[PDB]
């Protein structure tokens, strides 16, 4: 099941402060072709959270969220 | 009226033909923090479709859009 062609999401800019994880829904990895590494978070109400892939917590919450 | 913090759309290709011009709902143009410059059209279905703002048809799109 592919997705149909789209423009591509890029992070410009990172979150500085750490989001709450009870607000996490989902996550995903921008594309390489973007300016910055990224992880969007998803929240429970849809938004979106531009994050710094080198961060640990960011590597935390992704991880609880494949390992689940 | 300002639009919530969001990942950044950005093109990383164009479409190689022409759009139907009355498949176009709306346009945009994306920001210049991406790698190259681009245009967003909307068709009426909503596809997404990424298009060479130095292109006559586009330019030609974006101008009956603004103009009316």
């Amino acid at each position: 099941s592919l997705a149909a062609d789209t423009a591509t999401a890029c992070c410009f800019s990172y979150t500085s402060r750490q989001i709450p994880q009870n607000f996490i829904a989902d996550y995903f990895e921008t594309s390489s072709q973007c300016s910055k590494p990224g992880v969007i978070f998803l929240t429970k109400r849809s938004r979106q959270v531009c994050a710094d892939p080198s961060e640990e917590w960011v590597q935390k919450y992704v991880s609880d969220l494949e390992l689940s």
